[PDB]
Parts: C-alpha cells; structure tokens; sequence
C-alpha cells in the first residue's frame, strides 16, 4: 500500500547553517522519504520534497527552541506548533526548512567559559554588582530558536503556507517565564519583517533585509543564524549563535526567535530580558487544525500525512485502507485497539 506517513528533520544539523544533501540522504536512508537539499543561495539548508499525489495532506510544523541561558539554567522557551490542511497537486513542490535550536550558553568547550558555567568564576556578578551593568564581560543569553518554514512556488515567487516560529533565546540570568502568547498571522499582506535587535540579536522574518550580523536573516535571504554579541567576542569566547531559520545571535540578553515576524530581542544587553517567540503564520489557503500552542523542545521538524479525519478515536491518530476506503483507528505501539471502536488498549 502507498506511503502516507512523511517526517522532516534537521537530517542531523544544528547550529545556524543547514543540513548538507548527505545529511539528508543518511537520515532518511531506508525510510519512504528522499529530498533535495539546497546547496548554494537563500536555499542552501532548505529541503525541497515533491508532492507525491494531487489529494489533502496535514501539514504540521514544529518550530525550534531558543538557547539556555548561563546562571540559573532554566529550561528553554519551547518551539511553537502549527498544523494546517492543504489542498496539494502532484509534482508541486514544497520547500521545508525545519527550524535548528538556538545555542545553549552551558555547557561550553572553552576553558574559561566553563568555570563561568559552573559557578566558579563570578566576574559577571560582581559586575552586575559593581559597575551596575554589564557592558565589559558581555553574553552568556542563549541565541533564538529557528523557525520552521514550509512555503511553495508560484510563478516565481515565494508563498507561505505553514511557519512554526522560533523559541526565544533564554537570557543569562532568568528565574521568570511570564508565558509570553504565542502570535499567529492568516492575512498575508502583514510584512514579515525581522524582530527589532539591540545588544542581542533579533528573529528573521520572511522577507527583510538584514543589516546587522548578530540579527537572524530572514527566510529569503537563508535564514542563516544571526552572530553573538561583537562585545561578547573579544572578551570571552562565548558564541550563542541564533538556529538555523531567522534565530538571533545571543548575547547577556537572550536572542529573538525566528518566524514569519521576527521575534524582538533586548535593546541594551539586558541580563535577565528574554528574546521573544517569533510569530507563527498559516495561509488563507488551508484549515487550522488546533491553535497555535508552543509545545516541543530541541530542534524542530515537519510532519506531513495524508489528511484523515481520525477525530472519532480516542487519540487523532488513525489509517486508511487504500482500496476498501475502511478507516481504523492506529494503535500499535504494544496496544491493540480495544472492543469500542477507539481507544487502544494493551493486549497480551
Ligand atoms: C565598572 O567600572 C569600570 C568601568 O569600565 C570597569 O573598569 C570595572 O571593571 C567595572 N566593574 C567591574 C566589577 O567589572
Ligand atoms: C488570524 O489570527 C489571529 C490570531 O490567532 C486571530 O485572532 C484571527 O481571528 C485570525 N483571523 C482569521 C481570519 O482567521
Ligand atoms: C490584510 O490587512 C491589511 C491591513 O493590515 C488590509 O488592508 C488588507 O485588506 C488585509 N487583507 C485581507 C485579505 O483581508
Ligand atoms: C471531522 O469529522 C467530525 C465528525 O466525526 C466533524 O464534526 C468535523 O467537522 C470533521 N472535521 C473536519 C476538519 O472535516
Ligand atoms: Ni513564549
Ligand atoms: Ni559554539
Ligand atoms: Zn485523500
């Protein structure tokens, strides 16, 4: 029976550069899934996948998370969800970049940057202290989260269809969340522009022109991760660099996330101000599966399936019979569905 089950990944990249088409091969070797990755231009990392059919397929997208901060180590500010129905011909091609974790500040290879790491070196809080800011011994904030693009063709220009922002950078010091909403855009004439970038870098947008090495660049022009803090080179080693996908460059404040609007970062080195999500995009084109809620950690990935309405069983994950058409709910993982129709249950 055709293949109706798809799953992108970083094909094992991460940082602010892409994967390679050999990544890609190895990750999807011997699974019914084989892309052509970008190798040179605002396409390099980028994974373009030809539509197999013309039918309905579920295109959700995961973005990637931002980067730990230094001090306290708190977790990292999750990628957001997006999951959207399309409406695909055969032969179009879709083109996925999946989002890369921003740069954790802890642990670190450097020598110095590590007795930072585990608390011996108190340089930083007896500058905060002090000298009542930090503007000498600079970084430390995670870079932003790339974001997750699935974007198409049409007569030569680029249309988005689903984009997954970016998780913000966490910066240095941060014991507070305050659970910032997730954004999410539908009408397409809203630019989307970079976040705004101080000390830190901000997100990448989708289309915008970006200036500023720390900044993450925007969909169009790479979406290479932004640069750390020019400050906090030269004086330390520390390198939290934004995610592949628009993720803003780190620095004592947290980088922004990237997405279909950049996500804004600290203007003056904040120690303890985060880099914000980015913002979320669906097309007009397409049904909105659930709201945009920020869930899963790390890197980002695609999922993209044959669409089936599983909404009748217990949990939304069913299968089809190609030739009867007779759907049933999916349970195998060690569970056998059980005599109601719906709701797996364990066997033996
Ligand atoms: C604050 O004062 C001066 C300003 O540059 C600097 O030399 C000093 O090292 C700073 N304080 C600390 C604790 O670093
Ligand atoms: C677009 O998204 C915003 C934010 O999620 C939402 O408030 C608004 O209703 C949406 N508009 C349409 C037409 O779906
Ligand atoms: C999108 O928003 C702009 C203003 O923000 C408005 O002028 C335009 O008509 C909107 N597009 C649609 C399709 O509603
Ligand atoms: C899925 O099917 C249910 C009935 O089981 C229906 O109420 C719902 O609107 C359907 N959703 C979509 C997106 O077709
Ligand atoms: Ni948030
Ligand atoms: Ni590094
Ligand atoms: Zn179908």
């Amino acid at each position: 029976d055709p293949t109706v089950h798809w799953l992108f990944t970083t094909c094992g990249a991460s940082g602010p550069h892409g994967p390679t088409q050999a990544q890609c091969n190895n990750a999807y070797q011997n699974s019914n899934l084989s892309v052509e990755v970008g190798s040179e231009g605002p396409l390099k990392g980028i994974q373009i996948w030809k539509v197999p059919a013309t039918d309905t397929y579920s295109i959700s997208g995961y973005g990637a998370a931002g980067g730990k901060g230094g001090k306290n180590t708190m977790m990292r500010s999750h990628g957001v969800s997006v999951l959207g129905i399309f409406n695909l011909e055969k032969d179009d091609m879709l083109y996925i970049l999946v989002g890369q974790q921003g740069e954790d500040a802890c642990p670190s290879t450097n020598q110095l940057i590590q007795k930072v790491c585990i608390g011996e070196n108190n340089v930083i809080e007896e500058e905060i202290r002090v000298n009542r800011s930090v503007h000498e011994w600079a970084g430390g904030g995670g870079g932003g989260g790339g974001a997750t693009y699935v974007f198409k063709m049409k007569d030569g220009v680029p249309v988005p269809l689903i984009i997954a922002a970016g998780g913000g950078g966490r910066a240095y010091g941060a014991k507070t969340d305050t659970f910032h909403p997730e954004r999410l855009e539908n009408n397409s004439s809203v630019l989307g522009l970079n976040g705004n970038s101080g000390a830190a870098g901000g997100g990448g947008g989708w289309n915008d022109n970006t200036s500023l090495l720390w900044a993450g660049k925007s969909l169009q022009e790479g979406a290479t991760g932004g640069h750390s803090c020019p400050q906090a080179m030269k004086k330390w080693g520390w390198e939290t660099r934004g995610g592949f996908g628009g993720g803003g460059g780190g620095c004592s404040s947290g980088g922004g996330g990237g997405g279909y609007i950049g996500g804004n970062a600290a203007s003056n080195n904040d120690p303890e101000m985060d880099g914000e999500d980015g913002v979320s995009f669906i097309s007009p084109l397409g049904i909105l599966y659930t709201p945009a809620l920020k869930v899963m950690e790390g890197h980002g990935e695609v999922n993209i399936k044959h669409y089936l309405n599983c909404s009748h069983c217990e949990v939304d994950e069913c299968h089809m019979d190609p030739e009867s058409h007779k759907v049933i709910c999916f349970c195998d993982h060690g569970t056998v569905l059980a005599e109601d129709g719906v709701s797996c249950i364990v066997s033996p």
